[PDB]
């Protein structure tokens, strides 16, 4: 169980980084404009409705729920730093009913957590099912605005795929810099928010999903911008070959695609609060069962303390290491600007060529 509570607090922590810059980039989106368009009036509305919806989502993700996820790895922190001081209280001759006392404080304690998890959990479960409507009802709102402009629905379709397809290669990129680099001590994390496809000007850039994440070594140097540079060019690409579609539908498109991936994001935030939930049950069953073991008298007090002990000297330890490195990154995140004049895809290619020059190769 104690491994289990390892992996399950990884992946939450890495993956919180994730959809936390992700959350950012749909904050920062700055509505659309087709004020160039009278005609086009009611889809501006209907698209700016969409992503006021789609703003209190991700605000409701900052405010409401990183916090919990971030306070789940400090109450492992607790749980562990308790169950290894029993190890070191609990003297020699110590009684069945001293050792009860102290199962059941440390079964206090992993409850209290475990039903914090679970709240975590239903809360995003809850986000997802609320996104997986609204990205999936917004489509309706950019193909109404392609069919005002008479676009091809099957073009825009195809594209709503292709950057569906990409973002699935971006976001996997992502997931593996930040799980690379979430245990390097003495390293960070650094984020940075731009437009998904190549700039043209006057039609409002969409900086929505537009994230780069990436590590910083000692020094400040970058690490995975070369990694990620091919998956924000190509995504880049995939717009690049749509210039034929109208302009405001790939602004709405863009939109989107910035709703649908957040969705995404929820899900993957879903996985990662199931795992870790599914962790403290297994440890809280594991207490419950030393708990009904001592009083049946199958294992005795000599046994437990040495279960506690070894774990005190083993995996334990690499949980506490781990909630130690966890809590500097997620606090450390450096956000880097990107200039207006700058796409996502440019600012990282300019990294990736910087890291290059850095690894003189």
């Amino acid at each position: 169980p104690t491994l289990y509570m390892n992996d399950g607090m990884n992946a939450q922590s890495s993956q919180a980084l994730h959809i936390q810059t992700y959350c950012n980039s749909v904050r920062q989106q700055i509505p659309v404009d087709f004020g160039r368009f009278p005609n086009l009036r009611e889809s501006e509305r209907q698209i700016n409705t969409g992503l006021g919806a789609a703003r209190q989502h991700a605000e409701h993700y900052l405010k409401d729920i990183q916090p919990l996820i971030i306070r789940n790895v400090t109450n492992i922190q607790d749980y562990f730093e308790t169950q290894n001081l029993i190890s070191t209280v609990m003297p020699s001759g110590a009684t069945k009913e001293q050792w009860l006392s102290a199962l059941g404080m440390v079964s206090d304690k992993a409850k209290e957590y475990q039903e914090v998890s679970a709240n975590t959990r239903r809360t995003i479960g809850s986000l997802n099912d609320k996104l997986i409507i609204d990205s999936n009802n917004y489509q309706l709102i950019v193909v109404n605005l392609n069919n005002v402009v008479n676009g091809n629905n099957g073009v825009l379709e195809q594209l709503n795929r292709d950057i569906d397809g990409i973002n699935a290669a971006i976001d996997g990129a992502i997931a593996g810099i930040v799980v690379g680099g979430l245990l390097v001590i003495g390293g960070a994390i650094v984020t940075a928010i731009g437009a998904v496809a190549g700039l043209v000007t006057t039609s409002t850039p969409v900086v929505m999903g537009g994230i780069a994440m990436m590590t910083a070594g000692a020094g400040g140097v970058i690490g995975g911008a070369i990694v990620l540079d091919k998956s924000l060019s190509a995504r880049e690409k995939l717009y690049r070959d749509r210039s034929q579609l109208n302009s405001e539908v790939l602004v709405a498109s863009q939109i989107g695609s910035g709703y649908r991936g957040l969705q995404t994001q929820a899900q993957s935030a879903v996985t990662a609060a199931t795992q870790m939930n599914n962790a403290w049950d297994s440890l809280t069953s594991e207490l419950e069962t030393l708990n009904a073991n001592l009083r049946k008298g199958i294992i005795d007090d000599s046994f437990l303390r040495q279960l506690f002990l070894t774990a005190s000297q083993t995996s334990v330890t690499k949980v506490l290491d781990g909630t130690k490195i966890i809590k500097q990154q997620m606090a450390g995140v450096v956000v880097r600007e990107v200039p207006a004049n700058q796409s996502i895809a440019d600012f990282v290619k300019r990294l990736a060529a910087l890291e290059h020059h850095h690894h003189h190769h």
